[PDB]
């Protein structure tokens, strides 16, 4: 019946309709999972999740998702994303913000919340395409910013794009952040939903700790649910979903305060959520953005995948990403899963 | 009108049904001021407060309950409380434990949640009675134990007690603890709702931060609305019970989770809550027990009070307090008010 479901889907016989239904109901069961009928047994679940991760390596299962999907070309990418193909929430204002405006709007939030001063060192760690390196870097002059990635065609389309747009102040590391090592500091740490990718939040923390000073900040952005955490897998033997989108190990929805549970070496100084509504309108947003591309989405992709059934593949799993996404943002009128974002200091 | 309901308070003309009914309406009012419509309000509002404490003294408004409350005579308190008159909310396994029962369940609970091993030096910080540091010392009698208390009463009581029950390994600190110097370090700290005096967490745990070692651990238990803080204050001016029951500026009710932003100085292991229907149960026996033992109350209580009425003043305080702690933490089967307990190491 998995086998049936993922066949129809890949040959586009699931109306959107009948997806959106699908997809909800399995969101519908992670929540019936991750409420408890006391406080007493939440916290209990919580901490055992919690506990949990402190046995595990500091990175999550990322080797696939790298190759697969964080290594796409750039030119797919500006067919279904927004103008700086920002591949995390946006934040939308009005009815009739556009994709564009919710990136812009978005990486201001993420300046003004992280304390962004000009003349700072910033750090982006899982810079994706640079949105956000690029937008620091135009606005505040004489801040130097750096964006670190584990992938070569993010860091080669970040540094054509500062060229074109004439900024002298940004540079590159590729790394994989958790084989990093560096003396360097910097005054600003952002991670903009990165740290789902880690496993071990203790780890990665402390090392994060080494590259800042008792004058820096490390501000996180992160999908999470409000109430509980999980890891993005399959629930039970029917969801066909959770990993046709992602690899198992490979990403966990800590709750809005799970962070708050790794402060061996930083401390909280504020926290906040970002209605899930903002994501919704994200994900949607991308979604008609491919449709409307779809025929020039799939000449790009034809090169470098070698058939038109893998690049329908590709296709199919960046679309059903989207339409499986309005469903889990959207829940409840965004007041399942959302965006937690923490702002703290070096102990 | 509160000038009325007080009067016919102090004279004993509310029936008990009419009392519960008034104070339940009050907790209801402070569930509809805290409860917010999206968790980005919730964590707006639970933030703002969390600030608001760094910007305090470490101290609340102590010195008018320490002369009225904690120096009360302890054969007046032992006619109300349980067995080691412990003031604070119990552990009741079963429908047929009795107080005294609960207490020692209580008392188990700490010394496991807190791991206390025989050998370790323990501070018990705002010990009352003394129950705890009376049950560790004859528990553990490797361990040395330590009450600090900011009442004669209590010291002298403790000292009494561990003399009787032939302990060796017991002193008590004659302090309050916010202005306390010392060098000395403990293995073991804790604090058993004594924290809801203090204000500004920040510099408190600050300072116990500097009683430990790398080998100690602070165990925090303290009464808390599931889901945001609040001051134990009146809610409008129809309140005429939580001014009555604290002086204004005494007593802080944190949420379950507020102490994890006060992690400066100090970094969280585990966190726990004990559903509201044990403190329910406690003020309960406590209600129940002074009812059977009101003549010898005022028998004990009018030497040092002076009059009938002083004396009533007195008793109809502690009757209120256990008749409106019942519906503040029964409040839907224990799920609103309850106790929270957190496990520190030191930085
Ligand atoms: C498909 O292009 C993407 C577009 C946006 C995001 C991701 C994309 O994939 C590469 C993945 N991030 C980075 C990791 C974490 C994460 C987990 C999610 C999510 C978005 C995310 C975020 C945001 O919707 C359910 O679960
Ligand atoms: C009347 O004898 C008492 C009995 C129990 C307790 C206290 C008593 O007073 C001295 C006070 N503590 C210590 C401080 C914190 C606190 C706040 C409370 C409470 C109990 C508490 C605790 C638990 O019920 C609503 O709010
Ligand atoms: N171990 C690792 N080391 C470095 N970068 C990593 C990584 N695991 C994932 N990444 C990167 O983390 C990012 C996650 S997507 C978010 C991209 C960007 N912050 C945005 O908001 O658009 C991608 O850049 C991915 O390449
Ligand atoms: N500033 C301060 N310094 C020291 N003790 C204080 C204090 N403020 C309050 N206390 C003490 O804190 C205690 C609160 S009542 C709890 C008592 C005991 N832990 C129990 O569980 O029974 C009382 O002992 C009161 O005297």
């Amino acid at each position: 019946s998995i086998g049936e479901i993922m066949g129809k889907l890949m040959q586009g016989e699931i109306g959107d309709e009948e997806l959106s239904k699908r997809i909800k109901e399995i969101f519908g069961k992670r929540l019936q999972w991750g409420y408890k009928p006391t406080h007493q047994q939440q916290l209990a679940f919580n901490l055992d999740f919690i506990k949990s991760l402190k046995e595990m390596d500091m990175s999550g299962e990322i080797d696939t998702m790298n190759e697969e999907t964080y290594e796409l070309p750039s030119a797919f990418l500006e067919a279904a994303f927004g103008k700086t193909i920002k591949q995390s929430g946006c934040y939308f204002k009005d009815e009739t913000t556009t994709i564009d405006e919710a990136e812009e709007a978005s990486h201001e939030l993420y300046c003004e919340r992280a304390q962004i001063k000009d003349g700072q060192t910033v750090l982006d760690i899982g810079c994706g395409q640079g949105g956000l390196v690029l937008h620091i870097a135009q606005k505040y002059k004489n801040c130097h910013v750096t964006g670190l990635t584990n992938s070569k065609a993010q860091k080669n389309y970040i540094l054509m794009q500062a060229e074109k747009l004439q900024l002298s102040n940004v540079d590159v590391i590729l790394a994989d952040v958790t084989k990093h090592e560096s003396d360097k500091t910097y005054d600003r740490i952002l991670v903009i939903e990165t740290i789902e990718h880690m496993k071990n939040i203790q780890l990665f923390m402390k090392k994060l700790s080494t590259w800042m000073t008792e004058d820096s900040l490390l501000f996180v952005d992160h999908i999470c649910h409000k109430t509980f955490s999980h890891h993005f897998e399959a629930i039970d033997e029917d969801d066909w979903y959770s990993g046709f989108i992602f690899p198992k190990g490979c990403v966990t929805i800590l709750s809005a305060s799970a962070l708050l549970y790794f402060q061996d070496d930083v401390t909280i100084l504020d926290h906040w959520v970002v209605n899930g509504m903002h994501m919704a309108r994200s994900v949607d947003a991308w979604r008609k953005k491919l449709d409307k591309n779809m025929e020039l989405a799939r000449e790009i992709l034809l090169p470098g995948l070698g058939s038109k059934e893998a690049v329908n593949g590709v296709i199919t799993h960046i679309r059903t990403f989207c339409m499986g996404g309005y469903e889990q943002f959207s829940y409840n009128n965004g007041e399942e899963w959302m965006v937690a974002q923490m702002l703290f200091k070096k102990k």
